[PDB]
């Protein structure tokens, strides 16, 4: 799948919104992404720990780590799908070190496009969310054939 010049100026366009603040997408995306799918924070062992949101938000370490995601996410985004380099060691830590199975990919993906929806109402409307959507799901694709290559598929 390939995504034309104007959908990728969508995508790009709104993660500039994003990076006003980080941090705090951050959070709000992580957060989401445990409330909906409270099994994805079992790989997390710096804070499997965590039993409410309220905890969740005071979190340093949850914090860092939701940084730590959304740049990586980010570089891969602004190389328009010429991402091979970005991939390969993203996609051996998670399928090798921290085990994580394409299925929470997905439900991340899901946690981006609520959070975005929700803060960015008047740059994230339906052609922009469908932008954004082919992105994440080419961002899947790949790192999805990269852990059959590692021997992971999953
Ligand atoms: C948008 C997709 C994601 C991106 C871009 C991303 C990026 C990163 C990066 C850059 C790191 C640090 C370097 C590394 O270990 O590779 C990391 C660590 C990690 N990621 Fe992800 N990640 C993503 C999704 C997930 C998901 C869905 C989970 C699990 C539900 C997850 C679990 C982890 C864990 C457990 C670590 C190690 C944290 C630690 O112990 O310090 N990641 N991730």
């Amino acid at each position: 799948m390939v995504l034309s010049e104007g959908e990728w100026q969508l995508v790009l366009h709104v993660w500039a919104k994003v990076e006003a603040d980080v941090a705090g997408h951050g959070q709000d995306i992580l957060i989401r992404l445990f409330k909906s799918h409270p099994e994805t924070l079992e790989k997390f062992d710096r804070f499997k720990h965590l039993k409410t949101e309220a905890e969740m938000k005071a979190s340093e370490d949850l914090k860092k780590d939701g940084v730590t995601s959304l740049t990586a996410l980010g570089a891969i985004l602004k190389k328009k799908g010429h991402h091979e380099a970005e991939l390969k060691p993203l996609a051996q830590s998670h399928a090798t070190k921290h085990k994580i199975p394409i299925k929470y990919l997905e439900f991340i993906s899901e946690a981006i496009i609520h959070v975005l929806h929700s803060r960015h109402p008047g740059n994230f409307g339906a052609d922009a969310q469908g932008a954004m959507n082919k992105a994440l799901e080419l961002f899947r694709k790949d790192i999805a054939a990269k852990y059959k290559e590692l021997g992971y598929q999953g």
